[PDB]
């Protein structure tokens, strides 16, 4: 195999899929290859499509998903709304297991935090992680809250001895500010910070997000992960 | 002793606050004596003071506080920002201890959630739990994210035998949609639900406050909590 890498989160709304697309930009340009997998995405009525935005930000074409929910809400709620149960953990595991390959940088983005049900039953990322051997890059805010989020994460994280690959910073604010900038120095007093992109990289276009993922991570990092 | 809880939540601005005074105020209407400290209050700069804001909703005279910093961030933050120390950990056990006592129910209210840190060094309001044998009320939001932050939260109690007293939704909109609905049964399965408080319930007066507080909770609870 190659490298797997979940992507999480410590709640909702903290920009995993920037955070993959940017990952994943700066390891193609590095030469390796990337793989998304996103199995449940809620949210589809409105247009919601992580693995779209990952194409047109990073340039991946292996892009997998299993289950499309039509409610903007948590995968089991929004199974429950439909109708149809989500995805089994089978179904799970051996797609990420069958993505997998040597020189091949495998991220899994979630659905909202580390905890919520991703499948059949009550089984989270969390446990696919454990279940394909992967460690974890945890995205995080740098607003207030963010330092007891991170270490609720990171603990569930090392209880099911799961390794924590880093944090990003899915939104970095322009200016800073005080509680942004104290935080972002706390933050690394718990756990390796890879990158903090900046506030609004989500809306660019290709050439301009591959220019920003080049910088926003250590290319020694990138390059030491397959 | 008495009974002691520490009021901790999922995330900072869930409304500890309103909580604790809505549990003062039903455990006073059913004739138990009631204290309540805040070991670590920032944001005094900003005139942020949780205990004042429980006595004046709820009339609870016996509020013991102990660190007080002026810049609304994390106690670390705030201490360093003012060239001030974080207290340290038996201080709040001893801010806590004097306040015991038999038939007293005594809250603990944290600041932000379970593992800010609150003393010295990366000393948690989990950690003050465990010395005082105290169970965790946990106080929940019913928006997106709660059902994580809620897991997250309850499985670090359980890591060091701290037991749930159960969670409080702080805020409950009426009417409910379909998230906070979806949400308000999901973590019915995870831990018991003392508590819905109603959206706006720091504005009700003296009177209503009282009210709201004596049908929020199931009184057999309530008194089952203090002997
Ligand atoms: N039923 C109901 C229910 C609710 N209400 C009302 C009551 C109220 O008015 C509001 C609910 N209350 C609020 O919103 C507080 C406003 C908010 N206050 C904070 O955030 C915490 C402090 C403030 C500055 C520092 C922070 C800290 O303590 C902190 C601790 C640890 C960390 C570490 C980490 O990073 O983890 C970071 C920060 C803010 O200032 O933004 O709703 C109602 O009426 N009826």
């Amino acid at each position: 195999g190659g490298t797997i890498l979940v992507v999480t989160g410590t709640g909702t709304g903290v920009g995993k899929t920037v955070v993959c697309a940017a990952l994943a930009s700066a390891a193609r340009q590095a030469g390796i290859d990337v793989a998304v997998c996103k199995p449940v995405q809620t949210g589809t009525a409105r247009g919601d499509d992580d693995l779209a935005e990952v194409g047109r930000l990073a340039g991946v074409t292996q892009l997998a998903g299993l289950a499309r929910y039509p409610q903007p809400m948590a995968p089991a709620a929004a199974a429950e709304h439909a109708g149809m149960a989500l995805p089994a953990r089978d179904q799970i595991v051996r797609l990420i297991a069958d993505l997998d390959r040597p020189g091949r940088l495998t991220l899994v983005e979630g659905a909202g935090g580390l905890l919520v049900e991703l499948a059949e039953p009550g089984v989270t990322l969390r446990d696919v992680a454990v279940d394909v051997a992967a460690a974890a890059l945890v995205v995080v805010t740098a607003d207030l809250g963010t330092l007891n989020h991170t270490k609720l994460t990171l603990e569930a994280l090392a209880a099911q001895q799961v390794s924590c690959a880093g944090l990003v910073i899915g939104s970095w604010p322009d200016p800073p500010g005080l509680v942004a900038a104290s935080n972002r120095s706390a933050l690394a007093r718990i756990a390796m910070v890879r990158a903090a992109l900046p506030a609004g990289a989500a809306s660019l276009d290709a050439g301009d997000f591959a220019a920003m993922s080049a910088a926003a991570f250590d290319r020694n990092w990138v390059a030491g992960l397959v």
